[PDB]
């Protein structure tokens, strides 16, 4: 039988994009295409307002554009866990909550870019500790994305190429290249992002006057 | 004051995706941001069942995905009459006719890809006095494509040359390049295409067993 | 063994780019990959000038800048043959002159982009038996181009999905999306086009005063 | 009259590709079409064999392939001195030390892509003092690069913003997208490489044997 597989992504969605959305989509393509894995759940994890040098919208406000977001989807949901923490938390500390909630055994797999592959070569970003535990002790799904080359970044990686069972590379056929720091810009210059967000978010935006 | 235009998109929608909607509020936004124009209309024109080579969904069902796509714009619609004609008609005629509807005043201009652009190359594929008449009579809004340069295009065409007033091109920073070609391959082999197409589009499908 | 291949591909060549020739090592690399083909020569062919609507640079210049950007290739050579008939010659007929010049015999396979699976759709631009031919009797070797998808093109032609296993597609990963309609346009423009097309080709076009507005 | 500029690269060049190359041409065209500026020499300056966690090829053969890429350029050089120091050196430090070395002066700017505009956003990646001094005392020379928002990154930096006008964001509408790890890659598995990095660098990798499995 099919190894059950939760899929969580971590990340600013400041605002969630349909490039995020496509990403679920395919990545579960792509683990049922394997022939070993039932993808039973997908999970969106905005990251805590604590984090970064950049001005991000508030977490309740990235909280619910993503639920609205994902009212039309039977299987992703948002968990605002992680921005209700008091603090920003390195991506495992996350994985490992959600890993214990599922206990209360389906996988839990970390969804990312390729682009989040060659983040882990940026000096003392992650420690080598974590990047460990997250493709040996959990997963790694990747999708690709255009000026990336997910293979090589394993390959260069002395510790993803020893756990590369625990990689998932999707392929992208589709150039769908959406940057949210476009979105914001755009927005603020008033110009349109229909057909590039979902028309929900679009509305909250404009509801709370976010991104001007 | 401003000029009032409507844009006219004639094409296949086979089915119609993000990208061909995306194309209609990217020109809108390109026209207003020249400071001479006000775009008051978009329509989405599907081709007739008799075109090409090729085996598209029967015109109703591409009508009603478009309608479908298009509930939640206010200012983008469909218009049958093409596609409810006994035979094809090269787009020229299509103008015409809906040029006329107008006056039962706004300028109509044809909407498309810069790699129509490249298509009036083909010998015989476009009538001399046809791409004339768009570009002189009419006018042409292009929004761009990867491996495609319009200015180029526009600059070795002894009629598009002598017309640059009446053709406006639209830049697009985002790369979205969604194939109806690949959403139909994928839905064939049972992959998701959400968040490529409309939610209502890809309902549609399903309902009517369409592209399997 | 391995089938012995000669890669064709036609086309403008206006100017040869560093991304056409690109195509010729992706394909070979792929032809090789499969395990059953061994690719022994390429040939670039510049099409006729009485061909198309657009303008071309001469025959002339168009086959002396492929001679000079594969002067350090030892296996891709530009045959003039041709582009110097007295007019334009449908694909299909090129294919069957070099044919026969190779006359254990290797197959001869067209090189082109997967642009070029799509324009076979378009009406009275291809001869259906001509279509058939190319696929058939010679093959083709087709490598990706952002914006298409070859599979679908394949699936969606009966003649093309009946002779499948005669249609190769490679996947070059990398964007290049290099046009020369680009390149012209910067060439008139005065801008470098250098690590876009041969260092010999920009020193050809500089030389005979090529592409200028 | 204009503003002498130097262009300053740094990074890897693991090996040097048509693409680093290619930044040059695309960046030089772009301040000499503002008519304010004119370049006057490029330099290439590879990173020491001390920085980062991936695998660098020695900077004795890092230095060896730009040099030998550069025989063709008539503007750009490489300069070792980077790479010939004990340790790694921030990159605002080897900024300073070429503009010593040109001491009227013509200003010396830092080439870049547009995604080294968001590693500055990276907490701990860059000094904030050295943001500030690179686009205040230098300036920036970025290079679009697909996914890549320069104009949101800038707007959405305090330090950026307030220096805009030393940032020359240049737009260069050819995909490329090649990167130096999907080369390093191919190279391993012996796949041709060429017409993505110059036929020089393809001859000195193949007679030291770099970059194998
Ligand atoms: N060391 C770590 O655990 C680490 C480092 C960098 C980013 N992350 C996470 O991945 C995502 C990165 O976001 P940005 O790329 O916008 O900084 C966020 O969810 C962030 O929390 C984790
Ligand atoms: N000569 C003409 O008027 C002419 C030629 C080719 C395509 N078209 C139109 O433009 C669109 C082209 O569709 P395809 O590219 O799928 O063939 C269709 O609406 C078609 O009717 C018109
Ligand atoms: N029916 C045919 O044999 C046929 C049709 C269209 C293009 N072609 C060839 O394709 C190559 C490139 O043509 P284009 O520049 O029109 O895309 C040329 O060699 C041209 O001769 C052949
Ligand atoms: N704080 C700094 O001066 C700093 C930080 C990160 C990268 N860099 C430079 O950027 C170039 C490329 O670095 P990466 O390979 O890490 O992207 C190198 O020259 C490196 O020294 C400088």
């Amino acid at each position: 039988s099919r190894i059950p597989v939760v899929l969580l992504a971590c990340g600013s969605f400041n605002p969630i994009t349909n490039m995020h959305l496509r990403m679920f989509e395919v990545a579960r393509d792509h683990l049922h295409q394997t022939g070993m894995y039932q993808v039973i759940q997908g999970i969106i994890s905005p990251v805590n307002d604590t984090y970064g040098k950049k001005d991000l919208a508030a977490s309740h406000h990235r909280v619910a554009m993503a639920r609205l977001a994902l009212q039309t989807s039977d299987w992703i949901r948002v968990d605002p866990w992680e921005s209700e923490q008091a603090q920003w938390m390195e991506t495992v500390k996350v994985l490992r909550h959600h890993h214990s909630k599922l206990l209360r055994v389906p996988e839990l797999k970390l969804l990312c870019g390729a682009d989040v592959l060659k983040t882990f070569q940026t000096p003392n970003l992650w420690k080598d500790a974590h990047i460990q535990e997250i493709v040996e002790k959990f997963g790694l799904v990747c999708v690709g994305r255009v000026s990336h080359d997910p293979k090589g970044y394993i390959a260069e990686s002395p510790i993803l190429r020893m756990h590369q069972h625990n990689i998932h590379l999707a392929k992208e056929p589709v150039q769908n290249e959406i940057s949210a720091t476009y979105i914001r810009r755009a927005l603020g210059q008033g110009q349109s992002v229909k057909y590039l967000i979902p028309d929900a978010v679009i509305t909250y935006i404009k509801d709370h006057g976010l991104y001007t």
